[PDB]
């Protein structure tokens, strides 16, 4: 009661080979649904269309969530990091609930009044096990906030399960989180938790400096030929013939290449001016979609490839890119100045453009009379010989993804970038423990519904050991490394404004630094 | 007073041959009879026939019941035991109650 | 000649975290293609279409099939592994051919 439970540890460590990254935030937790697991459905929502249609469950648990890059990172220590490795990937997380409170407010007579209660409990658990649905990467909100300086409040936790409109099927399951083993943890009492990541792959955070369809040797023919000419050129009379050149400096388009660019689901191009953009609601109409179990559903941003071809910033492909807010933008229409559009454009050496055909294939078979035909590939699945890079990460953006547990998964990386697990970081579920208020002095069966008003608040650190891969670069001029633009502004940037508002002004990805393919 | 008593356990653990299910719940205890002993009647509940003529005490105390099979089975455990095992008994209990709070 | 090669093991054994299904079936062997290897294609099978076209070999030996779930499993075991486990796979085979008679 009267002696701290931790202490406030919110900076990073390089040591090298590695940077640890703690950080410390104050949260807190209100009572949600009032004690009670409510059923929700699309028709409790405002009911919808059938690819909207959902059933689950809420409960009265919060979760902590700190999958986001900018709960780890600093603005510095993210720039020191993306200018000096080549990749990084988490190795091992501790994280610690401490300096627990809970307060009780009692609203008699309009004045409100929040006085301590040091006898309350809270629970809290972490599905080490994965039994319950997994929460976390789907890019909800709810993180540490960027900021250490701010407190934010808890979401609540809510699971959805098999339906058929709004209604439930026969598999749909219902997880009661109370059956599980919590620990009750007075003001006074501590939560430790240590996690370490399986073996992931290194997060690619370079750019490559050569195009996978110039890998040659732009001195030197090739031994092999090539169809080159089909037709005798001229005389009046131009005949049927075959004539086969060699691959040279020349022809690079027509030399033998061992390699092929990755996969591609085309997607619609949409102009950042929306003068440039057809007069039509295609929002969704041209929208590239999945289709699962009879219901549409947007791929988005879908599998990775890149935003545009050279000289084209204003083209960003419909569903293709990952959309952040910025500071205080609203939640629906909110116009373009208002968001900050990623540009995958740094994977144009190995991913097709997220706006174009991948390639032409011939679709029949030239003869005396028919004459050759091509069609163009708009939806690409994977073949031997092909390389393809991932999706960047964005300091705003998520860290990992638990991988589905199916018996089937090709190149299991989350399209929304990050790392994919198959035992990722667990999910810390908290809530207040109900405290009853005074009961009948006459027995009844019923259950008690009512209670003593109260919420938590307390302090969290999570501190994340990652695994750096320094760049041994061995290029003569300069590389490209991000920076501060040394002009003069109002405001500097990743700082508070006048009014104590801490804002991200564009969203910083990490291939910065070059590298050969 | 700044420390819990215990931790919630509520699960139900599967050892072949035996099963252990654990249950957690929170209570409320009133005061009864204003903290008097008082002696009831069938003519005290308002009279009655013969048959549901009665004569007991009414005590201060509260009693804990957990004679049901659903304060300690779920649903599913529940299913999980009838589909496979032949017969069931129990072996042994471990009653535990703390965290307590009293409230004026 | 007057002693059995082996017995009817037909049953299977649940040891909590395996199962071992033993299965025995009395077979029957008769000469094939009277002792002769016969060269068979889509024309001596009565002719057919491109897409069923082929060409291959008959041979004088017959050979054991047990390639299917219920050659091991009965509706009850199968049952009883549908409901209780969430995947299964196969660890070790040990086929048995015994109590050999040959009839002319
Ligand atoms: C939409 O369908 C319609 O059009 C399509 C094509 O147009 S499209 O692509 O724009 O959609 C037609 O489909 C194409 O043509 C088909 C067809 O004509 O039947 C068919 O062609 C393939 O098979 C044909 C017959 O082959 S056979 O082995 O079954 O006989 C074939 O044409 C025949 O060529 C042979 C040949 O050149 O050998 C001819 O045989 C003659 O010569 C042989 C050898 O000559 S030699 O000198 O003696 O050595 C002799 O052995 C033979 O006895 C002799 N026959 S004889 O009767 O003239 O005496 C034969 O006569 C020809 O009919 C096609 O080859 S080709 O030579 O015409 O180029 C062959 N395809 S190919 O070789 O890859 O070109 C296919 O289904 C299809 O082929 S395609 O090239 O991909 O287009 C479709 O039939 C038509 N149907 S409709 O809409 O209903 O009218």
């Amino acid at each position: 009661v009267g002696n701290s439970s931790g202490n406030w540890h919110c900076d990073s460590t390089w040591m090298g080979d590695r940077v640890i990254t703690t950080s410390t935030r104050t949260w807190a937790l209100p009572t949600y649904n009032n004690h009670l697991y409510k059923q929700i459905s699309n028709s409790t929502s405002g009911g919808s269309s059938n690819d909207n249609a959902y059933f689950g469950y809420s409960t009265p648990w919060g979760y902590f969530d700190f999958n986001r890059f900018h709960c780890h990172f600093s603005p510095r220590d993210w720039q020191r990091l993306i200018n000096n490795n080549w990749g990084f990937r988490p190795k091992r997380l501790s994280f610690k609930l401490f300096n627990i409170q809970v307060k009780e407010v009692t609203q008699n007579e309009g004045t409100k009044t929040i006085a301590n209660n040091l006898t309350s409990t809270i629970q809290v658990f972490t599905d080490s096990e994965y039994q319950l649905p997994y929460v976390l990467g789907s890019a909800h909100q709810g993180c540490l906030p960027p900021f250490p300086a701010d407190v934010f409040m808890i979401p609540q936790y809510g699971y959805l399960t098999l339906n058929n409109g709004s209604q439930a099927v026969g598999r749909s399951s219902f997880y009661c989180l109370e059956y599980f083993p919590s620990q009750m943890l007075r003001t006074g009492n501590n939560f430790q938790f240590t996690y370490t990541f399986e073996d992931v792959p290194f997060h690619s955070s370079y750019a490559h400096s050569q195009s996978l369809d110039r890998l040659m040797n732009p001195l030197i023919d090739q031994y092999l030929y090539y169809l080159s000419r089909t037709q005798t050129t001229g005389g009046t009379t131009n005949t049927q013939t075959l004539g086969f050149s060699q691959g040279g400096p020349n022809t690079m388009a027509n030399q033998a290449k061992n390699w092929l660019p990755g996969p591609c689901y085309r997607q619609q191009r949409v102009s950042k001016t929306s003068a440039d953009n057809n007069n039509s609601e295609y929002s969704w109409t041209g929208a590239t979609k999945y289709h699962l179990n009879g219901r549409d559903s947007l791929v988005n941003p879908g599998p990775a490839m890149a935003s545009h071809k050279d000289d084209e910033e204003k083209f960003f492909p419909q569903s293709g890119v990952l959309i952040f807010g910025k500071q205080g933008s609203e939640k629906t229409n909110v116009d373009i100045e208002k968001v900050m559009i990623t540009d995958e454009e740094e994977i144009r050496t190995t991913n097709p453009v997220a706006t174009e055909q991948y390639g032409s294939v011939s679709t029949n078979l030239q003869r005396g009379n028919r004459q050759a035909a091509t069609a163009d590939v708009n939806t690409q699945g994977v073949l031997p010989g092909m390389v393809w890079q991932d999706r960047d990460v964005y300091l705003q953006g998520p860290i990992w993804a638990k991988i589905p547990h199916t018996d089937g998964h090709f190149h299991p990386s989350p399209l929304m970038g990050g790392f994919g697990l198959k035992h990722p970081p667990p999910q810390i579920l908290i809530k207040n423990t109900p405290v009853p208020a005074d009961p009948p002095t006459t027995f009844n069966q019923s259950k008690l519904n009512s209670f003593i008003t109260q919420y938590s608040t307390g302090q969290v650190s999570v501190e994340i050991e990652w695994e750096l891969q320094k760049e041994n670069s061995k290029r003569w001029n300069p590389e490209i490394q991000y920076t501060s633009n040394y002009y003069k502004s109002t405001s500097v940037d990743f700082a508070v404004n006048t009014e104590g508002v801490y804002s991200e002004p564009r969203p910083i990805g990490t291939r910065y630094l070059t590298r050969n393919l």
